[PDB]
């Protein structure tokens, strides 16, 4: 259980959101809104169902990051959810919430 | 890997049930897809009902008439890794009675 902080982007300027390794795309996003909302009044906060998770990576472009898509482990009839680990989410990395 | 028999039946309309062989591990989508083959065996395909029209209803005297489905609240969990529902998953037996329900 790894723990990361990500530079969390609504979208201009990034905040620091600790997370886990092991979180799922779903669980880091909540954590994600409740920094970047937290000024935010209740009337003004979008849906979360609105908004992707994007990762912009240093070097190799941006990706949008979900629980389950093309890249989830699959063996047979099982499948595991997708985490930050999963994606190789860094210490540090810039990800933003994005429209959907 | 066990064959399976079951006795599939439609629930609406009028020793009525048919046989179909199935596998203990396909899915509930997949048994469905292999009793409407044998069910509606004969009749045109824009005469038969969409396959998302339909539950499938395992009708037991022990665990009671259920709705079967590929996920449900039933689904084996293992961390963050989830297994689709398969006719082994609920236990369903050999010459188990199973109904197609309009849903």
């Amino acid at each position: 259980y790894r723990p990361l902080t990500l530079n969390a982007l609504l979208a201009a300027q990034g905040v620091p959101v600790k997370v886990l390794d092991c979180d799922t795309i779903s669980q880091a996003k909540e954590k994600m809104l409740d920094q970047l909302y937290k000024g935010v009044p209740l009337t003004q906060r979008p849906d979360p169902r609105t908004l992707d998770v994007e990762w912009r990576s240093g070097v190799a472009g941006h990706l949008i990051l979900s629980d389950e898509d093309v890249t989830s482990e699959v063996q047979g009839l099982w499948r595991r959810l997708n985490t930050l680990q999963h994606y190789k989410v860094p210490d540090g990395a810039t990800v933003a919430l994005v429209p959907c």
